[PDB]
């Protein structure tokens, strides 16, 4: 296994409404500005905020700004507002496998992709979770899968292109996850096998276009608990 390590040394920030908050991120090597930012709201949902270091995505308020180059990047929020609360994660899109920082949870001081429901299984078993896309670009988009454990940032599992069934996997999950897709029902599936407590996490599906190295839209996530 080989990758570019992303780190957000500051895991949590406590601030007041109106402050100027900054979230920092470092890549282990030059990622040539291919650095994206996501905000995970308290309800667990994830939204794509900035692409290629500074490109705000449609709808994102002007108070947000991205800076950086080389290995160091930052997201700045001017005039902090309540809706900005959540956990911010950086992600380099320069070199597969895509990698994410550990996230920085921001607190105040004193879906088009519908995934199947929560799973609860025993060690050694397998589970198949689904992700139905109600949109119309399912077969012409990469469907990515991401793993999140408490305090374990976010890990890119792999992706599949429904159009021709092509698939790419993160070496770390090759024997663990199997990605498939049904063109007719616009549904992508991920089967996890030989489950251990390490597989206990929330898994998200997220699609991306064929030319941008970021996850455009995210499902709500599926919780998988492995229990003895």
């Amino acid at each position: 296994y080989k990758d570019i390590q992303m780190t957000q040394t500051t895991s949590s920030l406590s601030a007041s409404l109106g402050d100027r908050v900054t979230v920092s991120c470092r890549a282990s090597q030059d990622i040539r500005n291919y650095l994206n930012w996501y905000q995970q709201k308290p309800d667990g949902t994830v939204k794509f905020l900035i692409y290629y270091t500074s490109r705000l995505q449609p709808g994102v308020p002007s108070r947000f700004s991205g800076s950086g180059s080389g290995t160091d990047y930052s997201l700045t929020i001017n005039n902090l507002e309540q809706e900005d609360i959540g956990t911010y994660f950086c992600q380099q899109g320069n070199t597969p496998p895509w990698t994410f920082g550990g996230g920085t949870k921001l607190e105040i001081k004193r879906v088009q992709l519908q995934q199947s429901g929560p799973e609860l299984v025993k060690p050694g078993a397998s589970v198949k979770i689904s992700c139905k896309d109600s949109g119309y670009a399912f077969n012409s988009s990469w469907m990515n899968w991401v793993k999140q454990r408490p305090g374990q940032g976010l890990e890119w599992i792999g992706r599949i292109y429904p159009g021709d069934g092509d698939s790419n996997y993160n070496g770390k999950f090759e024997g663990k996850a199997i990605l498939t897709a049904d063109k007719s029902s616009s549904t992508a599936y991920m089967q996890l096998s030989s489950l251990t407590s390490v597989d206990s996490a929330v898994y998200f599906c997220a699609r991306s276009g064929l030319l941008r190295y970021a996850m455009d839209y995210w499902g709500q996530g599926t919780s998988v608990t492995v229990s003895s």
